[PDB]
């Protein structure tokens, strides 16, 4: 997988209230987390399968 999906997921410093997806490596799961708007790092997704093709491949 690309090293981006090692990341832990950034909620970044937005205060917008948006459910996003990110790979969680060690859990082997694409999970849930609030995402603020702004600096999105890459291990962020619309949908849980989004997050598993990108890194689940």
């Amino acid at each position: 997988r690309p090293a981006f999906c090692l990341e832990p997921p950034y909620a970044g410093p937005g205060k917008a209230r948006i459910i996003r997806y990110f790979y969680n490596a060690a859990a082997g799961a694409a999970q849930a987390f609030v995402y603020g708007g702004v600096r999105a790092k890459r291990n962020n997704f619309a949908s849980a399968a989004d997050a598993l093709a990108a890194c689940a491949a």
